[PDB]
């Protein structure tokens, strides 16, 4: 007999506790979708208070109970309170309705499937209708979040503020980019940060240069992961990028003897920041996490800086529990984690769908950026707390270095 | 039998308790690891549920006990209220997690090591296919100068922890093109080379090396034949060959992981510089994938800071090269920082892709006699 | 536990009857490889004797037996006149050998194993450590010296002279390497298609039969005794091929077919044109056929023909050696390679393997010119003896 | 029960004695002959060793025994010398061997024999097939001038009780080939031929012969279409071809005592010459194999005195055909007293083999349009 | 069509179709002629006529 009283238990004191959580729960349940009379009574008294009025809590609850006369025919309002105690997070409240809701359709599906095999054998002495009121009836469980405007202009008019509101104090990690700066404020402790672009576009360049700026400007240390690139071709780059030394000039050296003592200054400033590197070749995240944990714990850390998602490996010998591991990562190290992503070949100006195809990112990250005259585009396409635009840096191909506008 | 109870416990109630705490959780440990029968469903249920939706907690997970009809199989929820109310605190978990992976890597030794005695009387019978089976079992210019003055230009030349790929089509000549530069950096260079023949022996291998080092005609010294000062030519080749740091393991189908462990020792006793390996559709898998190769060449060269030059072979899809030409036999492409082509005695150098540095065409002059490539 | 009581008596016994079989047995074996303790004594004190001196019969043995006051404790000198007089044939002995010392390995499987076992009770503790000294008990090339061997086989192609110690092969310049095919060794020719590997072999079995006074077996799987014959009776008078195919002939060419068909009929050719034969079939013929009228040959037309024993190519490889050793023999097996070399070498058959280690000598095949690539022979040198192929009689001549 | 533990003990015995004596025993005994369980055991380890190996004695075998741990399963050791202690002579050996096998042979035919009565009463049912799958276990210019001048020379022709097969690629022409003989023996010789089509309809058949016969263009009659002359040719051509005495049997599957039983009738009633059955591969079994309706063709050549001609295809081998490439499909090879392949419209007939007489290609032209061999 | 059969068997007439000339090849027919008859085909009224 299909049930789940243990969620019941769980909607109707996550009701007590918030109650903003009684209208996630209507939009999924109504009484009857509860097995156990009791509870059925308690939903609907529940929701006959929100019909005022007044709003609802214990007492809200008992009294209209004691109204239809059927109190002490729940329990006691000693299960009132009982109710309250067996549900673990009020913010759940709408993944427990589904538990109650999914038992509720099984019950009904179960049901109008036994009430077709009892009529098998009671008309016989119909066929043709028998056979179009089996449909009828469980088509008729097939149908039993839609989205209005009001709301969606609420937003897309706060955030259009948003992006000339920012003033300006940098809560979190600076970027060096300045004009990221005000829009993000800027890298925040355990957000996971998602920067996706197609191939030859920069993203590569673009983490560095925010690892770069954050190790040599402020105090804080990075962790680079570069999987793709070596340790030292990746150092190669930034010290280009540093000291301003043309990339080809190094690469083919040549070598103008003062680009030679502009390295040796690139090299000092560089020797002081603190920038950690591991260059292994394909890592699982387990390993991302306990070296990690390690260096935060011994010298302090600040950024985790991955150069690209699409290469590490799993636990096996599935991209979504990568994504979901590297949010924690975030979450248990309390810093920003930047992951870079690659695109899929939709966009040949991305968008969300072109890393949906690849997700689920999409949710972990609660920031997602993609990167789009020698100048690039950074499109802030999600943020949980800020607005969504696009900054522009300017790209110089022969430092290989992202500057301000 | 190896066991930590307690640990499982932990697991299991620190999961209830946070819950961010099965994603690590979950990252070392799988199921089966947990030696009790009720665990393992437990945290394979409190699994099924992280895979929507949902995610975990003590109703979602007795929810979803109840629905493979398992909930009363373990203990009540009432057990399941205990594993939440014995451990305190889930900062641990991690742990733990890995107490319990003790515990169960460790009756997979017990238990394919019992195997194998067992075995030991059942068969007699095979033995060589015993002793293989038991291993088996139980097993669970700022680089280095190329000496072709017009490549070191574009590559500068082969630096360390860099895998380079030369693909060529049958015949065109890459083995000796990689003969060629693992003799150049032995006998010029202090620095050590490890050459894989996986097709061709060692001694077929110096004899084609002496042919190049000395001038000898190479059909000359096959069928032997052999001129009285070709002769003395090949003393002078011995001698100054003796000397280089030339490492030959002519071994039919190596694994990689023992390619890893031979340079590994030679590179901590002697001192490694390159690793050269003759075509790389012949070295075999982990299993009795081409892509989990190359992928483990790239680590190779890593972790021991040397690049890796490793010989491919092309498609019938030319028949001048290019990148979908091993692209159908991926996925090489990404993980060479470096991959080049073999296309008038005259031969080109097509070098495809390089991370840091130019991409064109380098030309060399080969000489079939002496199975030499010489500059222009 | 595994062992072999029986086959040890074997070995100990068949030194006290040769004693020549020691010298082999020691190679094969130490003491440890016998499991009775008893036995253990014996053939150390066995190889004790070895060691002056002195020489090694039953006298000497009891001597060194008490030397060390465990003559009593062995059986007695009853019992070693035992291990003598029980076991009666010792051209064995080695063996016998490989049974005594394939039961003390299985007897070292099982101990080490255990032991991995009874450690994963007492550590809990070390796994990282376990699980690598896991490996160490169940597991249980430089430059100089390779050019020091290479010298020795750049000469071993011009040292050659002279002397031709094996069954001439009628090409002089492959038994200058070869010295040349020779009792006991499994002979592998593999060459693509059309490339002439059957005419090789047939040229190669005829000389033999035909200027050597040995008798050749030859096993055509692919093509029929009488389209055999065909072809050397063309090789044989040169008589061109397709003159007799669609026939035609000149009336002279007629007349050197009778002088062809008169010296071929002294030799001592068998044929055996069974389409699909089992390793087992050929091996009860040959053997039928050296105690009768004396075998120095067998030559197989192609080894991917031959069926195993079923209703498996590595199998039939280490049968044909077999045969090879039992009837001390050169047993010459074409071969047939892999669309890889569209210059053959090793891989080419490893692909199809396992006979490239079965092989003591493997040959390829490659201007109506053709190259002989000698790419392994186990006492001899290695490389590229080259003859002239003529179409027109599918003949092999000399250079 | 027909056996003899007396003389299986012989053999068993005089190869621990000579030991050389396993050879001729090996030749006409195979260890499923022996009746005893036991002596199975003995006689395959003992000629389990033989295949390495190295050699065969008392205690080798005893190792072998032990190795399939089938020791003490046999008696002990104690039988093994038994055995030995028991044949004091081990020349005769052979017996003792034949002895042997013929007692395992009548047991086999006791056996045959009481399957086949047992199917008497499970089918009922079939008939047609089981008195089939009874013949076929049960079973364990001189001749005929072809009207080829050149094959009549190397054959002398097609002669009695000679199996003749003829295999040939799809689309070489081996079906107009067999029709052509067929034809060319109807026609000039007043000798009956039957022919077997079982691909090909009776109608669809005579069609061939007639454009044949009288030269009418194949595709102007397929889609006729007709010269008022040509059409004149026919009416030659059917006279011709009335006077003949060809007897068709177009039946989709036949198996091969059906094929046996008409051409016996045929023969007592009127008279026969030749049989001629359009390819073997379709030729059914006697169930519901290819080497058994081989054989059993032979002996249709044999009782009736008449060169049977049966068609066969080749495998894709060949992309000039020889003897393996119908030996992957044998065992037709042994059978068959003469094999003939077919191979600018002119064809090749590459008489591989021929029991009596020579072997050689004889060369004969195809016109496609009135589907014709002819000579040359 | 054979790659899609087996059509061609149990059709005792196999007919295909390929200037707004169209061609008609009958490439089976059991009783009768193999051939291309040819008609002309008109766009504008979805017709086939004769020629």
């Amino acid at each position: 007999p299909p049930q789940s009283i243990e969620a019941e238990q769980a909607v109707l004191g996550a009701v007590f506790l918030d109650p903003a959580a009684l209208v996630p729960a209507s939009e999924i349940l109504i009484p009857e979708d509860f097995y156990r009379a009791a509870h059925q009574k308690i939903f609907h008294a529940m929701l006959r208070v929100a019909d005022r009025g007044e709003p609802v809590d214990l007492v809200t609850v008992t009294a209209e109970l004691a109204a239809s006369e059927q109190l002490e025919e729940i329990g006691g309002v000693s299960y009132l309170s009982e109710l309250a105690d067996a549900v673990p997070t009020a913010a759940n409240v709408e993944y427990y309705a589904r538990i109650v809701e999914e038992k509720s359709v099984l019950r009904r599906l179960i049901r109008t499937a036994t009430s077709i095999a009892q009529d098998g054998y009671t008309r016989e002495d119909e066929i043709d209708v028998l056979l179009d009121e089996a449909d009828r009836k469980i088509m008729e469980v097939s149908q039993r979040a839609f989205k209005n405007i009001k709301d969606i202009l609420v937003q897309t008019y706060d955030n259009i503020e948003m992006l000339h509101n920012r003033d300006g104090e940098i809560t979190g990690i600076p970027t060096g980019f300045t004009e990221l700066d005000r829009m993000t404020s800027g890298f925040q402790r355990s957000d996971l940060i998602i920067v996706a672009a197609r191939p030859s576009v920069g993203k590569t360049a673009f983490a560095l240069n925010i690892a770069q700026n954050v190790a040599t400007k402020t105090n804080e240390n990075v962790a680079i992961f570069s999987l793709e690139m070596s340790a030292q071709q990746l150092v190669m780059r930034m010290l280009c990028a540093e000291g301003n030394i043309n990339a080809q000039n190094l690469r083919t050296g040549k070598l103008t003897p003062e680009d030679w003592g502009k390295l040796t200054m690139a090299m000092g400033s560089l020797s002081n920041a603190g920038i950690y590197i591991d260059d292994t070749p394909s890592i699982r995240v387990s390993d991302i996490r306990a070296k990690c944990r390690r260096l935060k714990q011994e010298s302090g850390l600040g950024m985790i800086v991955i150069d690209y998602l699409q290469l590490i490996q799993g636990s096996g010998r599935e991209v979504s529990e990568i994504s979901r591991s590297l949010k924690a990562l975030a979450r248990e190290l309390e810093v920003p984690v930047i992951a870079l992503s690659q695109l899929s070949r939709s966009v040949e100006r991305p968008m969300m769908s072109d890393i949906r195809e690849s997700g689920s990112i999409e949710q972990d990250a609660d920031i997602v950026a993609f990167l789009y005259k020698n100048i690039i585009e950074i499109i802030i396409a999600k943020q949980r707390n800020g607005p969504v635009g696009t900054v522009q840096l300017a790209f110089i191909k022969e430092y290989n270095k992202f500057v301000n506008l």
